[PDB]
């Protein structure tokens, strides 16, 4: 009665979830919570539940194997999936290393959604999960970025999309938007810039806050 | 000091500009209007000042069948235009759901558009600005007007739509993919909103109040 790359139970997978790269970014995110249950280990896949505002939601890691973390939530009952991490800039003169991004789309240079649906099907996110994820670093009056991601999975073109108003990149979020679309559940990301070819709490805050809040619909 | 396919002045493009397909869904547009004034109609681009309710914004047409919309959108993008919306008409991909008649707001759109190709690789996603599907939305359930909300295939013309429609698109028309790829490129807010054909009446009036609404409400914030 488990899940073959997550090995947690269908019982255990909340309706929100949470979902970061590296699995000590994780155990970093469980502390700062009111309380939390660990679920798992497993290679590189990390499942917490975390209890936050009243609510509760997975929070789960994959390695810095998305795509199949992705199914895998969408196939056992996720309703929400948000994804928070890293990213470039690819506007050098306005965002700038330490800033905050929450992207309502992406820029399909991924393998794996190509495989799923013809490159000219959308990857865009889910309009509740962008504007909560906005109210929330308000809330906390915390200045943010809303753009495009590039999802790319290496990093050129870049250029191109960057001067087509393109405001981030990173790797999977187009994947994450696609695979949601197709099994119809919500998701979003807030991303915080590393390179460019304090601030993370309140990201994580942001993340936890909209996570909390998007909960309350479904308990 | 006038523009060259509309016809009329880059003092008289307002922010925010509704464009529609037929010229005479124009006409059945002034009517709804407070009030409005004629600036100019040219081949296929008719151009109308909209008031409703304290505001002022554009309204214009360039043609059936994605006639010259390219232009249109990029003349608009050009010279001033900081939102842009689509009204007009699509068919359903979901046939058991979405019926003959019903309204749907669109967030993005499938790029099987000659147009958008030739701006920019097909991977780069064609979406709207989230906050005009908002005042989208929240002007359809004031006016207590059930609406859906899904992605269009915005397509020139085998059966690639089964593929789509089973990928929960929800609707297909011309050129709002366009729309939003050029309007991204641009800096330009977009969003689109569509009333259904067929697949394979009262009703066009809520669709053009909510979008009437729409674009007043968000005329507001650069006025």
């Amino acid at each position: 009665n488990l899940l073959r790359h997550l090995k947690i139970s269908k019982e255990q997978i909340t309706p929100v979830v949470l979902v970061v790269g590296d699995p000590g970014r994780v155990d970093k995110i469980k502390v700062v919570c009111d309380s939390y249950v660990d679920l798992a280990y497993n290679r590189e896949y990390k499942s917490v539940e975390c209890h936050y505002k009243g609510q509760k939601f997975l929070c789960v890691s994959h390695g810095v194997g998305c795509a199949v973390c992705f199914e895998e939530l969408c196939q056992n009952g996720a309703k929400v999936i948000i994804r928070a991490g890293s990213c470039g800039s690819l506007q050098p003169d306005l965002i700038k290393r330490g800033d905050i991004c929450i992207c309502n789309a992406a820029v399909r240079e991924d393998r794996v959604s190509h495989l799923l649906i013809h490159g000219d099907f959308p990857a865009v996110g889910d309009f509740d999960v962008y504007d909560t994820l906005n109210k929330c670093a308000q809330e906390l009056n915390v200045p943010v970025f809303n753009g495009i991601s590039v999802s790319s999975d290496m990093y050129s073109r870049l250029e191109d999309y960057s001067k087509a108003n393109a405001a981030v990149v990173e790797l999977e979020l187009a994947t994450l938007m696609v695979i949601g679309t197709l099994r119809k559940v919500k998701t979003g990301g807030i991303l915080i810039v590393d390179g460019c070819p304090h601030q993370l709490e309140n990201m994580i805050k942001i993340a936890l806050g909209a996570c909390a809040k998007l909960a309350t619909k479904y308990a």
